[PDB]
């Protein structure tokens, strides 16, 4: 059921934690993989606290155990790029989250950060605002999802959202702990609840500007990460973790701009729709690490989801695949929300492909190679 | 016997919880579902504590999976009513309850709290009281009262009520958890004990003024609900847990008035008792949220408990519909008990129809005009 | 082997009871059962902290539930009659210990403190001092003596008489903190050891003035039931556990006039000696709860116990009926103790019969009636 | 879980049982208690196998044990009326069925053979024929079905009906032995097969002639009961063992006379279903042990269930109170389905209901005092 | 629950007792020890099978290891009395049941055959018949009733009486062994039956004529501890093993002469009863192992049992001291059954008490010495 590892006793740990520090300061560094989903970290020393994230040098690491490179010349580098605090460790010590390149000083096919940062430089006069809404399931180390019976099933569903009771919500111990290391380290959580299916939760970050919200994702579900291993369970970002007649995991993203964040900012909303109405089979390829062939698992018209090749949008609407919420069609000023992104999704990519379709009005079904 | 949930290290949370907070605040909204006896929840962060009801935005939530709208017009509002303060997570957070409307804004089936507070704005004048006591059960995940033995059944009653000991009295832990919970939150907790048998327990809320009754009540079961949950077993405030020769759980209910309460009582005493002579079967269909059906498993005539469809009064006999203290009897005024109420009743309701019947002088088969 | 009960994570209650209380006290009412050897308790609210006994309402109880009325007219009343602070809330709140009166407003069948209280006030200015040793034997959940070999038995005895061993004492934990809560709450503990057989003690109380004997022994006993039922297992008072070659419990008593206690007191000793050996019939009625027939399985000449009808005395002499310490025979002061009180007597009868035989006169098989 | 008897060493009991028997004999009576749905038994010694039930002597038993008469006069009588072989014991011990009388010579109430062979004996001439179809769910010691979750369930429904796997049926080794305990004994069993809801089973009796179709039923029913002890489970006949979306289990009744099994008998069915749906009310309240508010559990109109109150008929409608086969219906000739009657019903009565009402054409609501 | 010696592997046993045996032949010695109610037993080597009880040899043991010698004088003789089948064994292998004499040659205090024979043979020539109902417990090796749930109890009374069904029937392999041990023995074994308690049981022996009742029920007593030590269990004859509202046990006696069997018998069934209602105290002296100490523990009123002190009789009345059956009483011929004695009583007392007082016209509370 849970691993190993659980089972040691923590009053040692704690023990151990509680002795002072001294003078000297840990930081560990965090990346993304060659796989595009996984996670990779490692820690070492500094002889002070630093004070921004520009202060603190850069690093390597062994391309060739990553599947990012060859043998020959598998040194790669680690670029900082955005620090927080760290939970686990207290104060003075900091998490830092950096950028891949290769050995000749070019990116890697996984960073996608480097073009983002670059396509918001842009629209930074107008300055967007972004919220994103992650799904997860807990899973036992034996395969099946925490708490469920030994190889069988829970009764059916309708009591399990928002439920509060022992036989109504599997696991709140480490939504709570999660909660408030976010709030801890500097992530701008906004959120929880639970889901439609038993052992399913959420959480939503934001309103973020430009870059950093991709930066907050990518922490908090380290931290998630983190927290899990603490008390022995895994979390699985699986759109579909279990087949049948049980609801999957999705990405909501929300957009504005000051535009439509102003008053009367219906119309532009309305018209940026419109735009967003073309460009379907390129969005469905951009909201995927793999091309789409794992949101074809979940979208299929049905639990609260609409299908992979039908465009459509609304107000109230939860099945349209675009929803103006009702307090904002209402007031005529806002924002929308966006429903076909996976819960794998990355959020630079998602992110990028919205400004490109809304903001910069090209078209195609390749992106604009280059822009000054 | 218990939730996989409650086998987890609790360490862990503890040295997570143990971290400061910060400048933002957490806030709790909580709601009573579609089948008009269960509850829902979710959570959002503030920017700053508030300090009274009124200074709380609204919010809204997904009605299509609580069984109180269909996916085209889903959504529905909340609309904070009271605020109390955070036990589980301590100070400046808060715990928030709150009203449901549908779409068109209009109040939802199970809504009663708005017309409850109608009519006893009009019945201000005479500062009516209550109190009332709850009584529920505990049980494991396997279906069988907590602590009881596997498959079996412990001695018969009489060593039970108000005992002592390891083989007297079932998950003490819960109860003073729940009672100190429930006084640093500020809910006008009065008391509580043992019942009749093992694993039963009651507790008694009051007294309280006008709409303020329902409210307290019904937070006292959202806590009573999260303490249980994070000790891993489950409460029900089923009528009838057990079949058999063993007892039920009911609310008793109390009332009272400023002209009772000054100087000779008896006399609105008895003529209040009188004018509730005759309306056995109107009272019994707003006592339960099914019109009655679960009631007739627990009121039989034994047990000390009356019949269904016998009214009766007396001074200190328990075994009748209304029951009068012998020390409010003998001093000549105080309050009158009712004894009719289920445990899984509401008190929007209970106080609704106590109100009209006596104070408003009403009579008939069914609810009186819009206004009074 | 212990309860389910017991199996609970302790952390979680410790943190709930790790919260501030605020404006509000706790106070819990304690009164003895219809059956003369049980205790039962009630919990409940005031507004302000008591400063004397005098202060607290009185209360009422179902004493039909309890044995000792009936429906019609169960009601009963409870009134306080000793106040101390409960060990396990802390400050400021407090237990209380009542008696009971039946529904004409006069005592119960079990109450014997109204008529003890009458006959110590009347001999008041002989200042009587009493002291008792209190044995038990703490048992497992399933019917045998706590730690002792499944189904079997230890080693023969000779070794466990003040053991110091991990394999010569059973639960030394919860002797501990019965002494630390005691002396907290403010009883009047004296001492403690380890018995004969494995997993039995005893602890000392006194020397105490007149009508506090009864209270302070109740309270101590009330505090170990709670005390055990914390750690999941069962005290028992019985005067015979474990039938064949095992020890039995009993409580000894020992008995102290202002006349003796100075110089040359012996005359005294003898003298009160000599009255009380008219009357051994009539104090082993007295002796027991119900008549002498729990006494008759210890008292049999074995293991350092004297006869049942035989009466007998002597110095230094632990065999005989009664025993004057070698000390207090070397100085010619003191006190002399009485070994044939069994473990679950009553301190309120035990004392009254005393006093009545040694400092009023009195013979015959009934007591006097017109309040002497 | 399992009996703890289950768990005992059964070779022991298998080299016992080898032992040559010698010249005595056993004999087992079996007869119904008072409740009208129990069964009880005991065993006693012969001194030379019988050849018929005629040789058997009467006997007696205490009827105050089985809550059928007083203690005063709780004696009762035996009458033997069916003989077979003993499966558990094997040659030449045998099986006895008996009917129950009261101390003055008159039938106990739940006594109805009596009355049903009368009826049966005056219709001799048509030679009528019965088959009944029964329905039932094995349980575990723990109160929930034989092979599910530990407080779940199995996936949803529609591979387990007629099922083969590890996965889709629950328990053939006792369905197995029943079989051919069956068959050594000489019961009339047609066949068996799995059934829609996981660990539920049917097997089938007939076709049985006149007033045999309620012995071979008996105890074909008790053989269930004697193999599934064997084997550590119990056997359920409740219409409806779990709420909610889960098939209930029913005892249909096949009929024809010799007319109907004659050329062109479609005639003599239609006539005879023409006048059956007249007395749909009596026919329900007869098919009830208690009245018919159990069959109210099942038929509801869902899964493959009729209305209770309402009554239908069709050729291959197997939602229709009334079915007609097929075959019977191209071939002209047959028998006729009831699928009204429930899973704990008495045949004697189900048949005296049916016999009634076809054949003597009574009508009204209380049965013909004399003769029909 | 079970002892540890039953947890071994049986194959291995049942594979080393197929081995043909050979020329020799084996005989075990059982007899009664000092207590008057314990059995023991040992082995011995024949050369040759013998035929009947007198070509047996005698032998002796050492009666200071059973409390009835000192270490000095200690051997005992045994003198062969009857002679059974080995049912553990098979055949040629035998049982043999044993007086017991002292160094002088002389009946011990424990053996009371040796009067009983005698008193048998004055009144030889009227034929009486004796007839038993031994009733028992089934215990686990931790003290509490086999199968019964841990440390609790099973549901109340009423359905386990002559029950069949894993939830009402607890331990019939048991049951079953011996039943086929006492048929291939040669005891005359009657029937069995299911009691009133969970796991309790009866079995009846008779008729036999004069002194061999006692041999025969002695007998059945050792198999059925044999056969119990075989499956790891205890079976008791406590008269009253669990306090509370649970039947006790005891061992009904019936009795007959040739003139009560003959016509017109109820003449001499009276004459018999008055006779023995006027010597109540003597005979239960004599219906004890301890003078009466412990059926007082069973006779109290209620459940179907007499009072101690009191004297009954009548027809068909199961809460008198003695009955008629109402066979008995509708025909004029017959037995009666006197419902006394207790489950651990001494059936060559009962008998030859039963014949001292209604044949031999004695009085008086001492026996009559020599014949008569
Ligand atoms: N003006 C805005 N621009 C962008 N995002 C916004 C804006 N206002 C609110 N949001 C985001 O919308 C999200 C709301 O998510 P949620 O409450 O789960 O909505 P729902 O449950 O109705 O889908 C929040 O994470 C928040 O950050
Ligand atoms: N003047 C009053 N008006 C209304 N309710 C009152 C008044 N005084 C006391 N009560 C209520 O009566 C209740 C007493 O309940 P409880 O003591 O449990 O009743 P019982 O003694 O029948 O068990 C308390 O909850 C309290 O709030
Ligand atoms: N003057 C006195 N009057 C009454 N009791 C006394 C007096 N002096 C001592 N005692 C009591 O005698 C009790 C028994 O002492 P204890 O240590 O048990 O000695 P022992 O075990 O040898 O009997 C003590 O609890 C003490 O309070
Ligand atoms: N001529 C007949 N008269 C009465 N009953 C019959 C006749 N022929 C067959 N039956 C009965 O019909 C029943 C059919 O059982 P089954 O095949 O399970 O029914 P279904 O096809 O509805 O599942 C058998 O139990 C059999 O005894
Ligand atoms: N003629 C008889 N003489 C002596 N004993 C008899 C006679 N007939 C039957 N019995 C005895 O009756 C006993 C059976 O009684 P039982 O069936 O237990 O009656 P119940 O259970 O109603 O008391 C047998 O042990 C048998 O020895
Ligand atoms: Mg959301
Ligand atoms: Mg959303
Ligand atoms: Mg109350
Ligand atoms: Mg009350
Ligand atoms: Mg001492
Ligand atoms: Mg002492
Ligand atoms: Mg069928
Ligand atoms: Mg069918
Ligand atoms: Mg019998
Ligand atoms: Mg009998």
């Amino acid at each position: 059921t849970t691993s190993a590892s659980s089972h040691l006793n923590k009053g040692i740990k704690q023990v151990y934690m509680s002795l002072p520090q001294g003078e000297k300061v840990q930081a560990m560094y965090i990346w993304i993989d060659g796989t595009g989903e996984g996670l990779r970290c490692k820690t070492r020393t500094l002889d002070s606290e630093p004070k921004c994230v520009e202060e603190l040098p850069e690093w390597n690491f062994d391309g060739s155990s990553t599947l990012q490179s060859e043998g020959s010349n598998s040194d790669m580098y680690l670029v900082p790029a955005a620090m927080f605090r760290d939970p686990f460790r207290k104060d003075p010590n900091k998490l830092v989250l950096c950028e891949v390149f290769k050995y000749n000083r070019r990116p890697a096919e996984t960073n996608l950060r480097h073009t983002c940062k670059r396509i918001m430089d842009m629209v930074s006069n107008q300055h967007p605002w972004f919220g994103m809404e992650q799904e997860y399931t807990l899973m036992g180390t034996d395969g099946h999802p925490f708490g469920w019976p030994s190889n069988g099933f829970p009764g059916p569903q309708g009591p399990y959202y928002c439920g509060v009771g022992a036989d109504r919500a599997y696991g709140r111990d480490i939504v709570e702990a999660h909660y408030r290391a976010c709030l801890y380290a500097g992530v701008k959580i906004a959120g929880t609840n639970a889901e439609v299916m038993p052992a399913q939760w959420e959480f939503q970050i934001g309103p973020c500007e430009g870059i950093s919200m991709g930066d907050h994702l990518w922490v908090a579900r380290f931290i998630l990460h983190r927290v899990c291993e603490d008390f022995g369970v895994i979390a699985t970002f699986d759109p579909k973790p279990i087949p049948g007649n049980w609801n999957g995991a999705g990405c909501h993203t929300n957009f504005s701009t000051k535009a439509m964040r102003e008053e009367n900012g219906l119309k532009y909303i309305e018209e940026a729709i419109e735009k967003l109405s073309k460009r379907h089979q390129y969005h469905i390829r951009a909201y995927d690490p793999k091309g789409g062939l794992d949101n074809a698992r979940r979208l299929t018209g049905f639990h609260e989801t609409s299908n992979i090749n039908d465009f459509s949008a609304g107000v109230a609407n939860r099945s349209a695949s675009i929803r103006i919420p009702r307090t904002v069609g209402q007031e005529k000023k806002g924002y929308f929300e966006d429903r076909r992104p996976s819960a794998n999704c990355d959020p630079f990519s998602v992110t990028e492909a919205l400004i490109r379709t809304c903001l910069l009005n090209e078209t195609g079904d390749e992106p604009f190679q280059y822009k000054n």
